[PDB]
């Protein structure tokens, strides 16, 4: 009867879970949804819950899900993407500044290798430094202490907190391309639970799905391991899917970046697809035509092979061993 939704207890995970449950209740007003509250450790804890039929589905930020999931789990819904951009919050003394106009040697807080690599390259006169804590803690550090002049974070995190007004600068791709999956939510479920897969398949957004298949296929084929600097940009326009991807050394000084495109129509109709169909980069979308999904996957693989031909494996190897 009731659909059990497991969640981490942190505030942003609860907000994300609530928003997905709200969309499910809009399609299914006659159904009961119960929220059960209980990093890579907690991902496995939620997977255990799901393996043991303690919960039926779990909501993650998509960028937080590896491109290979354990067997028995799949991503049963890619929700419509929120804003994928990275953003800057400034120290309060910096009224109306941007990263371009901060004094030289200002310290910017980020614990993302990806952001730090791209931003050191774009802003060589700033210092980029690790900062610890959840979003409320980083904002306190910034408001109360003098170490940091600014911090970097995902716009969609602040947006979900109701704190969009804290944003002082939205970074564009030439400054900082986003992480694979950033801004999309993914729902993880048991790989062979057909009732729940049909249920959450109403959440799939076809454009976001194809974009993220391509972003994820690209990342998987690079085989860089976790936490190397890799970033993407995707757009669907005029029948084309565009994928830009890049890799960087930790200090940003070495980089390879290329763009490929493919003719991929965004499907507007749901279709009743076959059940034997294997998942693509951990995603199961049986109600969306399969052809465009495979084409999005092939685009990511292609762009990854191009980058590897131009030397990406050596950049990723060095970055991985120096993190
Ligand atoms: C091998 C491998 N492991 C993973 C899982 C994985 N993903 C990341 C990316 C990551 N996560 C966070 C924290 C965060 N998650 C969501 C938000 C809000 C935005 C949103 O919903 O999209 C946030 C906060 C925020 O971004 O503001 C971060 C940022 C950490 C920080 O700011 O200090 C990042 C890094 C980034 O965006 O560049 C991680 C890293 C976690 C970390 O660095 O703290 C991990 C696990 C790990 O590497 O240990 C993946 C998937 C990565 C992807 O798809 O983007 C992979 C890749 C693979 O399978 O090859």
């Amino acid at each position: 009867r009731v659909i059990r939704v497991g969640t981490r207890k942190s505030q942003l995970a609860r907000i994300q879970t609530d928003s997905v449950v709200a969309t499910l209740k809009a399609s299914y007003p006659g159904l009961q949804f119960e929220i059960i509250a209980m990093k890579s450790l907690f991902t496995k804890e939620l997977e255990h819950a799901l393996e043991k039929n303690e919960v039926d589905l779990v909501v993650h930020s998509l960028k937080d899900l590896p491109t290979v999931l354990p067997p028995g789990f799949t991503i049963g819904a890619i929700c419509k993407r929120e804003n994928p951009h990275d953003a800057v919050v400034f120290h309060p003394k910096f009224v109306g500044k941007t990263l371009e106009t901060l004094p030289e040697k200002s310290v910017v807080g980020t614990s993302s290798l990806r952001r730090a690599a791209q931003l050191q390259r774009k802003f060589p006169h700033l210092e980029f430094r690790s900062i610890r804590g959840n979003l409320n803690t980083r904002l306190r550090k910034l408001d109360e202490q003098q170490e940091f002049s600014a911090i970097i974070l995902a716009t969609a995190g602040l947006q979900r907190m109701g704190w969009h007004n804290r944003v002082g600068q939205i970074l564009h791709p030439e400054e900082c391309m986003y992480a694979v999956g950033q801004g999309a939510l993914g729902v993880e479920v048991r790989a062979k639970d057909q009732d729940i897969l049909d249920l959450v398949g109403v959440l799939h957004d076809p454009e976001t799905l194809l974009r993220c298949i391509a972003e994820r296929a690209f990342l998987r084929h690079l085989e860089g391991g976790c936490s190397v600097p890799v970033a993407v940009h995707t757009a669907m326009k005029d029948g084309q899917l565009y994928l830009t991807g890049g890799v960087w050394s930790l200090d940003g000084s070495d980089s390879i970046q290329e763009t490929m495109q493919a003719t991929i129509h965004v499907p507007a109709q749901h279709e009743d697809g076959p059940e034997d169909d294997p998942q693509l980069v951990g995603i199961t979308a049986r109600n969306i035509p399969r052809g465009p999904q495979l084409a999005a996957q092939n685009l990511g693989i292609s762009l990854a092979n191009l980058l590897l031909s131009k030397g990406a494996k050596n950049i990723l190897d060095v970055a991985r061993q120096l993190n």
